[PDB]
């Protein structure tokens, strides 16, 4: 094909990422996606697939649960409170995942926007 990286291309396993700004608007479930997992169906096609079949506004449902939330690093991502049930959206930028909502684009590695709870755009 012609390289084309998707954001689900990318396979990483560290707990990083890149940009100044990798916290912001809710969404970024990073404890809650352990548990979920989509592929098919309109309900919820799950960031790793909800950024490829023509995104246009995922609307984000839930995430998972809080039981996990004992990181300082997610101090700042807990700004949000993730507010399932908003509508969020997503785009691709030279290879790399990252979500605009109307507040600011986030990073969301592959390890965080992997099985969260939102809408199949």
């Amino acid at each position: 094909g012609s390289h084309m990286d998707e954001v689900e291309r990318r396979l990483v396993k560290v707990l990083k990422d890149v940009s100044r700004s990798p916290f912001g608007n809710p969404i970024p479930g990073l404890d809650e996606l352990g548990v979920g997992n989509s592929d098919a169906a309109a309900p919820g096609t799950r960031v790793i697939d909800a950024a490829t079949s023509m995104p246009r506004k995922v609307r984000i449902v839930q995430i998972n649960e809080i039981f996990q939330v004992e990181t300082d690093q997610f101090t700042q991502l807990l700004d949000a409170d993730i507010r399932v049930g908003s509508e969020v959206e997503i785009v691709d930028r030279d290879g790399h995942i990252t979500l605009s909502h109307n507040g600011k684009d986030v990073e969301l590695l592959d390890d965080l926007a992997h099985t969260i709870r939102i809408e199949e755009l």
